């Protein structure tokens, strides 16, 4: 662990962190958002930037050229997770379907898109890039399009062929499928067919597109100034988010990995980018569903300064 | 002119126009963003992005190479519309200087910020951006502070001392004055002792400074979207604020560069820089002092959409 690579971490998290102080300070000390404001900008955010940006993710990699085993290796974890908050939530602490999505949105949805290139890069070689390039491809266009499936059930339920249909209706409007659906079939396109994304179309998309994550941490600093402090979540349920991002997450992925038979590269960078901070679209969405809002806003805080240490630790135990 | 050039302009422009509809639909069509959410996105980017924009622009020039050529052509293109409003105000139309800072935030302000550079850099390439953001430099570091004490001077006018502790108070907290500043002593700095700005910073800027251009064209979107309709005075105040952008203020400064000797890149960019349509922050002086805030809406929002067809003219025009 080279000590200029410690610079390459910090100089990737800092960053994000401009952006959320900046909201912040702009929502606590100048009073200058009110909650009608940042909810409006939370929106924006939601419906206009994280689209397409998951629509420029899907569209620029090769569907056809894809690693299978970290297809599977990632669906098992999921289904893992998926199975264990089950069976933990029947025994511990109704509304029981609302913890299960704000489990996954602090398990199985890490950040490898800005906090996972440039460690991965630093600490493996170039494989790593492009296995968190298929990482990120497949968490924008698999799970999170159903993570908002769930959310749009959760809200529909506050018979049961009628909320599924109805959860079904509200999501085929949502920006988010049409742009991942968009970005699955303009990438078979073009990497069959050849065929280039005009310059008119690209350039509207990337204006629209630059300055999301600096928006969305935006949105995450202003939510931020109007709880209790910075540890609103509490205090045993923000020591159990991190248990749950970088204890849980990062083992039911070593046992994926374990089952798929992941013998390379694939492994060694599979199982590190799991126990990476918790990403800012999961709390872009349980903000504007208002599902736990609160509990995906501390662990984004806390989790991006103990990266480096359980970064480190994982990077350590896997070479014994 | 050749018909690929033609192609090359509307291309630079369309996804500046893709922007401006998306929010215009968002906001009254599709009904995404109520009022208040609006104004806060409209807050928003007044106050973080376009800011921090105007300072990346001005630190990306550099004081001591600028073109003092440019700079007397700039401030004799802002002489002569004065000495030509305060003539035609005698014989025309109390309120004089009430109606002469109406006159001078239309015609010789235009938007070199946010529709200067993407269409210019495309027209000529990069060997406008140089000009352009020296004319962004100039405008915002003199033209918009003598604005501001013209608008304080006229507000205490319907001693001296106190209108200019007034301008001076009320321009200390603009984040554009300190942006300014910044930025003109982050360029010295740089391009005389030759020092670089940490990753960290130049990273945590771009966050936000990357969506500075489709988020204020969306912002736009949105406001022209809150007005009841484009021509919101009567025509006779609206067919003269498009002659005083388009025919006024490009004849006054090709006046001012045959006086001063322009000549090559330096006329065909100094010239067509006055034709791109108003400014917003004219705007957002004359809602805040109430001077005259429909017709410098009206202009602001009718010239976003006859700018293509009003450049693309001085465009062929010019090349005679
Ligand atoms: C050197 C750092 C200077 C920091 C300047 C801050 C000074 C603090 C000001 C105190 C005066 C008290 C009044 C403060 C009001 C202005 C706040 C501000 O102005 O806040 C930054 C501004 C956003 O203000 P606001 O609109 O949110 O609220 C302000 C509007 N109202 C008042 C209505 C809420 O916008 C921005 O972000 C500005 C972005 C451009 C500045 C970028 C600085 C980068 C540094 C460059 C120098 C580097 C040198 C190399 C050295 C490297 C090693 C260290
Ligand atoms: O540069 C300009 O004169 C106009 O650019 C802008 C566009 C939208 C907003 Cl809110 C503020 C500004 Cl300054």
């Amino acid at each position: 662990i080279s000590w200029l690579d410690i610079y390459h971490v910090v100089s990737a998290t800092v960053p994000l962190y401009v952006s959320m102080t900046l909201g912040f300070l702009s929502a606590r000390h100048l009073k200058l958002f009110s909650p009608e404001q940042c909810a409006g900008i939370n929106k924006f955010v939601a419906k206009f930037s994280i689209p397409l940006l998951s629509f420029q993710i899907i569209s620029e990699n090769n569907p056809f050229k894809m690693s299978p085993k970290l297809i599977l290796s990632d669906i098992l974890q999921k289904f893992l997770v998926v199975v264990v908050l089950a069976m933990v939530l029947r025994f511990w602490h109704g509304g029981k379907l609302g913890w299960v999505i704000t489990g996954l949105s602090i398990s199985v949805l890490p950040n490898t898109l800005i906090l996972g290139m440039p460690i991965l890069s630093a600490i493996y070689g170039d494989e790593a890039a492009s296995i968190l390039e298929q990482i990120v491809v497949l968490q924008s266009l698999i799970w999170y399009t159903i993570l908002l499936f769930l959310f749009e059930l959760n809200a529909a339920r506050a018979g049961t062929m009628k909320i599924l249909l109805k959860a079904w209706r509200k999501l085929i409007i949502n920006p988010n499928t049409y742009a991942t659906l968009i970005g699955i079939i303009w990438a078979t396109l073009h990497f069959r067919l050849g065929w280039n994304l005009p310059e008119m179309i690209d350039k509207s998309i990337h204006l629209l597109s630059d300055g999301g994550l600096g928006m969305a941490m935006f949105s995450l600093g202003l939510f931020m100034a109007s709880q209790s402090s910075i540890i609103a979540c509490g205090t045993k349920m923000a020591i159990i988010t991190m248990l749950l991002k970088f204890v849980l997450g990062p083992a039911l992925m070593i046992a994926s990995a374990y089952c798929i038979r992941l013998k390379s590269t694939l492994f060694k960078v599979a199982i590190l980018q799991a126990a990476l901070p918790q990403g800012v679209v999961p709390f872009v969405f349980a903000k504007e569903y208002n599902l736990h809002p609160e509990i995906i806003s501390t662990g984004v805080i806390f989790g991006m300064l103990i990266a480096l240490p359980t970064t480190l630790a994982y990077y350590f135990l896997l070479d014994l």
